[PDB]
C-alpha cells in the first residue's frame, strides 16, 4: 500500500485580477483564446522573423539541452520504475577454504570446496508499503517537471529571438537616420566653408557646423558597431548562420505583433510552463514523503534462486545436483535514535520548500504580466507624444530653414533645430523598440509561444 | 577518540581600517552600538515602510525558503547524530533450501529449513576513532551555516523592500513634477496659440511650445509606467498585496534614515551574517577531515541479536528455542592503492577551498562597506550642489519671466530655462534616491537588519 | 576489455571565418603567433598594470579556489584509479552464539564460538569488462576539464583587473577634467559677480554662471565617489591591498595595449580554455558510457584471505590453526525490467548534452570574438570623430571668448560653448575607456592571458 499524502494545490497568493490604475487599461477578463494558445506563427507577423524563430527552434543549443534533459529524466523515471521488479541473474560461485582441525568437519585440518551456478534474485524488496513506488512517483513527477521546463525554455528562446531581431532592426534604423543626418550636416558644412571663403559666413558658423559633423560621424561609428554586434547576438541565439534566402521583413513602422489578451491571473496556473514545472516539483516532493514514511513500516525482502550445486566442479549441471533456495526476510525498525523521524521531517520540509517555491513562481508570473500590462497601457500614449514631438520639431526646423533663405537667422538656430530633431527621432526609434520588447515579454509571461499554430 | 584538526580562524586579509581619501570622512572607529545591533525599526523612520518590511518578513517566499532550509539542515544534523547509536529492529528470517547429496548433511539430496525472529542490531559502527562523530560535527556546522544564511537573506530582503519603496516614491515624485511642468507648458502653449491667432506670436514660438508640450507628455507617460512597475516590484517583494490602512509615509525631503556608524572592519567577522556562514562552512570542511582520517584507523562493527530460532515454523517462541548472537568485527586497512590518502587530500583541499571562500567573503564585505562610506562622504556635497543648481535655475527662470512680461526676450529663452529647471529637478530626485539607496546598502553590508528593535 | 565508444570531436557549428561587413576590417587570417600565445606581460604595456595583475594572480581568492579545484578533481581521479586494485586489510572477527537443540550440532541447546584474524580482500571487482576503468577515465577527463577551467578563470581575472585599472584611471581623468572646468567656472562667476556689483553684468548672466558652477560642483562630487569606488573594486579584484612602490603608470592617451591578431575561428577549439573544458567534459560523458555498458556483461568478484582461525580465542596464531579462503564469483544479469537499458540511455543522453554544450561553447566564443572585431573596426573611427569634435568645440569656445573681450556677445554663448566642450571631453574619455575595454575582452575571448611571457 501507499503512504503518500493527498496532494492539494496551494491557493494562488496573488490578487484575483491584474492591478488597475492610471497606467492600466480596463481588465478584459477571461479570454476565449488565451495567449498561451496563440501560436508564435500568428503572434509574429514578420515572416522573416518566423523563419528565424524556426531556425532557432531547430538549432539553438540551450533548447537542445532542455529536450535532452527531458529524455534523461525519463530515463531516471524508468530506472526507478524498474526497481520494483526482481533483478534476475545467473550467479556462478565457488568457495575453496582450508580450516584448522577444531573448525573442520573431520577434526583435523581440511580443505573444503563448494561450487554453484544458479538463476535467481538477491535481496529483492517486495514493495509492500509503497516505498519503491513512492520513489518511482517522485521520479515521474520530476520528469513531468522537466517537460514543463523544456516548454519554458522554448518560450524564453522565442522571446529572445524576437528581441534580438527587433534590436538589430532598430539599430539599423538608427544607422540609416544617422547616415541621412550626417549627409545633411556635410552638405551644410561644405556650403558654409564656401560661404566663409568669400567672407560671408563667420568662423563661428563654420566651427559649429564642424562640431555637428564630427558628432554625427561619431554616432555613425557607434551605431555601425551596434548593428554588427546585434547581428552577432542574433547568430548566437539561432545556433546557426543567418539563411541567405530569407523572406521580406517588415519595417518598424508596420504592425509587427498581434495584441494578445491579458486573461485572468488564474490562467497562469494552467498555462504558464514554469508554474507547472514548480507544481510538478512539489508533487514530487510530496511523493517522496511516502518513501520517508514507508521506512518506518516493515521491509520485506526475498532471496531466491534455483540451479545446480556440487562439492566438485565436475559435478555441476549433473543429474542429482539440482538445488534451490527460498529465503524471505522481514525487518521492522524499533529504535533508530530519532533517525527515521528526522528523515520524515526532512521529507516534509522539502514539501514545504516546494510549496513556497510554487507560490513564488505564481507571484513572479503575476508581477511580470502586470508589468507587461502597465507597459501596454502607456507605450501607446508615449509613442503618440513622441510622434507629435518629432512632427513639431520638424515644423520648427522647416520654419527656421524657410527663414534662413531670407537670411534673418544666424547659423546656430538651424543647427539647434536639427540636433533636436535628430535626438527626437532617435528617442522615437528607441521607444518603438521598447514597446515591441514589452509586448513580446508580455506574450512570454502569459504562456509564451510553445505552440506554432493557434490551438 | 577524535581526529579533527584544531580550528584556527584565518586572519582577515583586509586593511585594519576603512580606506581614507577625498571621498571618505574621518574614520569614526569602534562604535558603542554597532550597525548590526541597530534594529530596522529604528533605522527606518517611515512607519509605512516599517509595516511593509514586517509584511515582507512574514510573507516573502524566499525568506520562507531560507527558514525552511534551516529546518532541513537541522533534520540532516539530526540524521547524522543518530547514526552513532545502534539501530535496533525486529528481524524475521526464513530459509528453506534443497541441497544435492554431496552437500546435504544426510549424504543424499535433502530439503532443510530454518526460521528465526530476533531483536537486535546489524553492523553497528562503534565510533572508536570518531568517524561518525566527525560527520555529525560537519552536519552541525553546516546547519549553523544555514542559520547564518537565513539571517543574511533577511537583511537582503529588508534592503530590497526599502529600495523598492524608495524607488516607487521617487518615481511618484517624478510623475508629479512632470504633471506640474506639463500643466505649465500647456497653459503657455494655449496662450501662445491665442497670441498667434492675432498675429502677435510667431509660428516659431508656437512650434517650440508644442515641442515642449509633447516632450512633457512623453515623459509623463514614461513615469506613469515606471510608477506602476515599481508598485508591481514592491508587491512581489512583499509576498502579499499592499495593505489598505497603511500609516502615513514620509516624503523624500524628510529624514528617512538614521545615520548608522561605520565601526571597525573586524566587526564584520562577528556581525555580518554571510561571513559567519562562510566560517561555519569552513568549520564543517575541517570537521570532515576527522572522518577522512578516521578511515585509516581500525573500524569496529558489532552485530548482536537475541530472540527465537527453530527448524520448524511451529517451534518459534517456544520454550527451549531461544537463541542469541554476539558478533564483533575489527577491520584495519593495509593497502588501498592510495585511495585513503587521496580521500584525505580531498578533505584537506576542501578545507583550503573554504578558507579561500571565507577570506573572499571578508574582502567582499570590506569592499561593499568602503563603497557605502565613499557614497556617504560625497552624496551630501552632491545633493547640496544639486539643490543650489535647482535654486539658481529657478532664479534664472524667474528673471527671464519677469523680463518677458515687459517683452524684451523671445519665446525661446523662457522655454530653455524651463527645460533646464525640469532636468535639474529630475536629477535632484534621482540623486536623493541614489543617496538613500547607498545608505540602505551600507546598513545591509555592515550587518543589516536582523534585529527588529535595537539590542 | 573496454566498452567506451570512439571519441570524435564534433564539427564546429560556426562559420569558417569571422563575419565581414561595414564594421569589420579585412580578415587577417591565420596568425603566426596567436593571441593565446601572447603573454599578458607583452599585451599590457603599463608596468604598473603588470605588477597589479601579478598581485592578483598571487592573491585573488577566486583563482585560488580554481587551483584548489584542480587539486580536488585530481584527488577524485586518484580515488577512482585506486578502485581497480584490491583493498587488502587485516580482519578480526568473532562469533559467539547460542542455538536451540533442533539447530545445534549436539541435538540439545549449545553455545558455539569462532574467532579469526585474516589478511585479505573482500568483494574485489576484477575489472574484466572495463567498468572501473571507464569510471577512472571519466574522472581523469573531468580533471583535465577542471585544469582548463582554472586557465579560463585566470584569463577572466586578468581581463577583470585590466578593466578595473582602466576604469579607475578614466574616472580619475574625469575628476581632473571636472576640477579644471569647475575652477574655470568659479573664476568666471567671481568676475561676473564683480561686474554685477558695478551694474555692468546683468542678473541673468550671474544666475547662468551660478548654474554652471553648481552643475560642475555636483559632477565633481559624483566623479570623486566613482574614483573611490573604482579603487575599492580594484582592491577586491587584487585580493590584497594596493602596493606602495608601484612603477609609473601610463596615461590614457598613450599606447596601452598591443594590437592582438584575430586568427581563425578554429584556433579557438585548440586555444580557448573554456572550449577545451567543454570538450574534456564531453570526453568524460563519453567515458561513462563504457561503465553503463559494462554493467550488462558479467561482473567478476573475488574474496580471498589467509590468516589464523580457531574455536578458542587462546588458539589463534597457533601452529595448526592457519586457514585461507578463496571465493570467486561471476554474476551475469538476465532481467532487470529495463533498468540497465535505461541506465545506458541515461549515459548516452549525457554524452549528447555535453555535445550540445561544447557546440554552444564554440558558438559563444565565436560571438564574443566577432563582437570584439566589430569594436576594433569602429572604435578608431569613433575616436577620431570624437577628437575632431573636441577640437572643433575648443575652436568655437576660443572664438567666442576672443569675441567676448571686445564685448559683442552676451554671457550665455560662452557658457554654452564651455558646456559643450565639457560634455565632448567626458564623452571622449568614456569612448577611450570603451575602446580599451573592448580590446581587453577581445584578448580574453581569443585565448586570454594564461601565459605571462609569449610562447
Ligand atoms: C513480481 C513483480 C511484482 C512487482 C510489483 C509491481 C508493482 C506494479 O505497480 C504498478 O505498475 C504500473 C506500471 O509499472 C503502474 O501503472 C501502476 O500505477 C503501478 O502501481
Ligand atoms: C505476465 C507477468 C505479470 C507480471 C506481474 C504483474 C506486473 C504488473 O506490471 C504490468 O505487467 C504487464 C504485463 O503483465 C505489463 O504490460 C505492464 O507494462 C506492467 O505495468
Ligand atoms: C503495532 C504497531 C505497528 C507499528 C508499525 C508501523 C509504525 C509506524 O510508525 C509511525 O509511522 C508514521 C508514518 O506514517 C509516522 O508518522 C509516525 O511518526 C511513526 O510513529
Ligand atoms: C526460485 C524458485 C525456487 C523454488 C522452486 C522449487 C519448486 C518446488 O519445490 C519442490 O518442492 C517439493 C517438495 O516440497 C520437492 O519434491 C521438489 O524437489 C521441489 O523441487
Ligand atoms: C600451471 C598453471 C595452472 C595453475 C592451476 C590452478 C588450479 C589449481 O588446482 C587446484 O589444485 C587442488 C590441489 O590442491 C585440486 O584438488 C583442485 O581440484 C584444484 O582447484
Ligand atoms: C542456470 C542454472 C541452471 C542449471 C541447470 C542445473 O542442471 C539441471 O538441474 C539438475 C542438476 O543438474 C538436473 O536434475 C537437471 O536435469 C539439470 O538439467
Ligand atoms: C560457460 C557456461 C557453459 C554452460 C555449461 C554447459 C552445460 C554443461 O552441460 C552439462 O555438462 C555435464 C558434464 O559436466 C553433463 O553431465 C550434463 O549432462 C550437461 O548438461
Ligand atoms: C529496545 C529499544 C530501546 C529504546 C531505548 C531508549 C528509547 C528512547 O531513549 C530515551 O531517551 C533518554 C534521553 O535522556 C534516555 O535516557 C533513555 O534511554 C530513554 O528514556
Ligand atoms: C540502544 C540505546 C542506546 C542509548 C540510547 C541513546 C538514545 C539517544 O536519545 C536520542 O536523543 C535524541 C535527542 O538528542 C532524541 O531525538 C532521540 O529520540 C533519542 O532517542
Ligand atoms: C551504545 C551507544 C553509544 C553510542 C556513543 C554515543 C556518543 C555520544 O557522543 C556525544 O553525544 C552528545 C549528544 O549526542 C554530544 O553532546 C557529545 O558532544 C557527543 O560526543
Ligand atoms: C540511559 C542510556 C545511556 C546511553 C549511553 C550513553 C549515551 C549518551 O548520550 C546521551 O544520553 C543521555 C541519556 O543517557 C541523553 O539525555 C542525551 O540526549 C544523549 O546525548
Ligand atoms: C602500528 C601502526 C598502527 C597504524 C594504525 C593507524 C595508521 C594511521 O595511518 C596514518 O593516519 C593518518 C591520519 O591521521 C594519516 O595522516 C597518515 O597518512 C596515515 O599513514
Ligand atoms: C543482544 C545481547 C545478546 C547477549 C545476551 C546473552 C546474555 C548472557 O548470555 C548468557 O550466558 C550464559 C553462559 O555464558 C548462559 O548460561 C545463558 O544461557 C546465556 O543467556
Ligand atoms: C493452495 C495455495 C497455498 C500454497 C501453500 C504454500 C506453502 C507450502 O508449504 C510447504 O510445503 C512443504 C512440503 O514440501 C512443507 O513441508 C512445508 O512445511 C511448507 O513450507
Ligand atoms: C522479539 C523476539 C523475542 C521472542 C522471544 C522468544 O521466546 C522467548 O525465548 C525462549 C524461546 O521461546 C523462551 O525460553 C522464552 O520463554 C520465550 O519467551
Ligand atoms: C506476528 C507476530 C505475532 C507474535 C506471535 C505471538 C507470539 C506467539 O506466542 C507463542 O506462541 C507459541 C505457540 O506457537 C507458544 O508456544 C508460546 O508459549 C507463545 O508465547
Ligand atoms: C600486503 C600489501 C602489499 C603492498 C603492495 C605494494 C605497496 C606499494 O606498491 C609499490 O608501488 C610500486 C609501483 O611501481 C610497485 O612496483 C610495487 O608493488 C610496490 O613497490
Ligand atoms: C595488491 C598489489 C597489486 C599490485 C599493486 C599495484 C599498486 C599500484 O600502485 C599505486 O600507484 C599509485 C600511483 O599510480 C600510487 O599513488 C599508489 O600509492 C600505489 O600504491
Ligand atoms: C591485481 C591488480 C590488477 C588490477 C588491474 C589494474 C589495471 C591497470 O590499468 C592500467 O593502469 C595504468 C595506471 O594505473 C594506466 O596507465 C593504464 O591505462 C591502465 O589501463
Ligand atoms: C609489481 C606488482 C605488479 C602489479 C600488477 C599490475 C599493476 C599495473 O599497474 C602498474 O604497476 C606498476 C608497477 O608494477 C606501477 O609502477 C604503475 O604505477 C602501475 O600503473
Ligand atoms: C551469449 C550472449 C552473451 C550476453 C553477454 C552480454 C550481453 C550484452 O547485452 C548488450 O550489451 C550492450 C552494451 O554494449 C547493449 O547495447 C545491449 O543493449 C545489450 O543487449
Ligand atoms: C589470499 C591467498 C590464499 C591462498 C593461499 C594458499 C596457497 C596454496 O594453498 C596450498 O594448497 C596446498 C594443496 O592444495 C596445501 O597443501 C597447502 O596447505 C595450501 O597452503
Ligand atoms: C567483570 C567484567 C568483565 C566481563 C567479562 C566478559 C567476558 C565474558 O566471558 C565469556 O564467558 C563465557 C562463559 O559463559 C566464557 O566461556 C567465554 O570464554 C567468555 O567469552
Ligand atoms: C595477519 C594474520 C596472520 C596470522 C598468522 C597466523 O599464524 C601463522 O599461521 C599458522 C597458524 O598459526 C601457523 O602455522 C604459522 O606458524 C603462524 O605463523
Ligand atoms: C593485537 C595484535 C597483536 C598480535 C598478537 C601477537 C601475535 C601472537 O603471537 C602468537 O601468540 C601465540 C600465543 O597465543 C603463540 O602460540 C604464537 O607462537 C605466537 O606467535
Ligand atoms: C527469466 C527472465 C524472465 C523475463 C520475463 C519477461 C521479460 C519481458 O517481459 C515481457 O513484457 C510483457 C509486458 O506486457 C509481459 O507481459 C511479459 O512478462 C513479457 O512478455
Ligand atoms: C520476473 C518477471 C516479473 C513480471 C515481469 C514484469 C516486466 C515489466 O515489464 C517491463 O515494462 C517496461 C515498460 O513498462 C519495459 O520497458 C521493460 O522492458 C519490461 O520488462
Ligand atoms: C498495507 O496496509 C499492508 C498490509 C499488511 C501486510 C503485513 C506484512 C505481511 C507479509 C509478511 C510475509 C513475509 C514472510 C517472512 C517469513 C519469516
Ligand atoms: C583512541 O585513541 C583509541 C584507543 C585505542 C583502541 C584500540 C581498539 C580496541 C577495541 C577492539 C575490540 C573489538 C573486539 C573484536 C574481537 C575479535
Ligand atoms: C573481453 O572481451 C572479455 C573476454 C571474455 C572473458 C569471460 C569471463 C571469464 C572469467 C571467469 C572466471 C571466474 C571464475 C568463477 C568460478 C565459479
Amino acid at each position: 500500500c501507499s503512504l503518500i499524502p493527498d496532494y492539494q494545490r496551494p491557493e494562488a497568493p496573488v490578487a484575483a485580477a491584474y492591478p488597475q490604475g492610471q497606467a492600466y487599461g480596463q481588465n478584459t477578463g477571461a479570454a476565449a483564446v488565451p495567449a498561451a494558445d496563440i501560436g508564435w506563427r500568428e503572434f509574429f507577423r514578420d515572416p522573416q522573423l518566423q523563419q528565424l524563430i524556426g531556425v532557432a527552434l531547430e538549432n539553438n543549443r540551450d533548447l537542445r539541452v532542455a529536450a535532452l534533459n527531458v529524455e534523461a529524466f525519463r530515463a531516471q523515471y524508468r530506472i526507478q520504475r524498474a526497481d520494483l521488479f526482481p533483478r534476475i541473474g545467473v550467479d556462478g560461485s565457488g568457495t575453496r577454504q582450508r580450516l584448522p582441525g577444531d573448525l573442520s568437519t573431520t577434526g583435523s585440518p581440511a580443505i573444503s570446496s563448494q561450487y554453484g551456478v544458479t538463476l535467481g534474485t538477491t535481496a529483492w524488496e517486495l514493495d509492500l508499503f509503497g516505498r519503491l513506488r513512492s520513489l518511482r512517483d517522485q521520479a515521474l513527477e520530476q520528469y513531468l517537471a522537466t517537460e514543463q521546463a523544456q516548454r519554458s525554455a522554448q518560450t524564453t528562446l522565442v522571446a529572445s529571438v524576437a528581441t534580438a531581431y527587433l534590436t538589430l532592426k532598430a539599430d539599423q534604423a538608427q544607422l540609416q537616420l544617422t547616415k541621412d543626418t550626417l549627409g545633411t550636416y556635410q552638405k551644410s558644412f561644405d556650403l558654409t566653408q564656401r560661404s566663409y571663403d568669400v567672407g560671408v559666413a563667420s568662423a563661428l558658423d563654420l566651427r559649429q557646423a564642424q562640431t555637428a559633423v564630427e558628432g554625427a560621424r561619431a554616432t555613425l561609428a557607434q551605431y555601425t558597431r551596434l548593428v554588427a554586434q546585434d547581428q552577432n547576438a542574433l547568430v548566437l541565439l539561432l545556433g546557426s548562420g543567418i539563411p541567405a534566402n530569407l523572406p521580406q521583413g517588415l519595417g518598424l513602422d508596420q504592425t509587427l505583433l498581434t495584441e494578445v489578451p491579458a486573461g485572468l491571473p488564474s490562467d497562469l496556473l494552467q498555462r504558464r510552463p514554469d508554474i507547472l514545472e514548480a507544481e510538478h516539483q512539489l508533487m514530487a516532493a510530496n511523493a517522496s514523503i511516502g518513501a520517508a514514511r514507508a521506512a518506518f513500516f516493515p521491509s520485506i525482502s526475498l532471496t531466491a534462486n534455483a540451479g545446480t550445486m556440487s562439492r566438485q566442479l565436475s559435478g555441476l549441471f549433473d543429474a542429482g545436483s539440482g538445488s534451490w533456495l527460498f529465503q524471505p526476510s522481514i525487518n521492522l525498525p524499533i529504535f533508530t535514535a530519532g533517525s527515521l523521524r528526522a528523515s520524515l521531517d526532512y521529507a516534509k520540509i522539502q514539501k514545504d520548500i516546494n510549496v513556497a517555491q510554487y507560490e513564488k513562481a505564481i507571484q513572479t508570473a503575476f508581477q511580470e504580466v502586470a508589468d507587461g500590462l502597465a507597459a501596454r497601457g502607456t507605450f501607446t500614449e508615449q509613442l503618440q507624444a513622441q510622434r507629435d514631438l518629432v512632427k513639431a520639431s520638424d515644423e520648427y526646423y522647416q520654419l527656421a530653414d524657410k527663414l534662413f533663405r531670407t537670411g534673418v537667422d544666424n547659423y546656430l538656430t538651424l543647427l539647434a533645430a536639427q540636433a533636436s530633431l535628430f535626438t527626437a527621432q532617435q528617442q522615437l526609434i528607441t521607444d518603438r523598440l521598447n514597446q515591441l520588447t514589452s509586448e513580446v515579454n508580455l506574450y512570454k509571461a502569459l504562456g509564451g509561444g510553445w505552440n506554432q499554430q493557434t490551438v
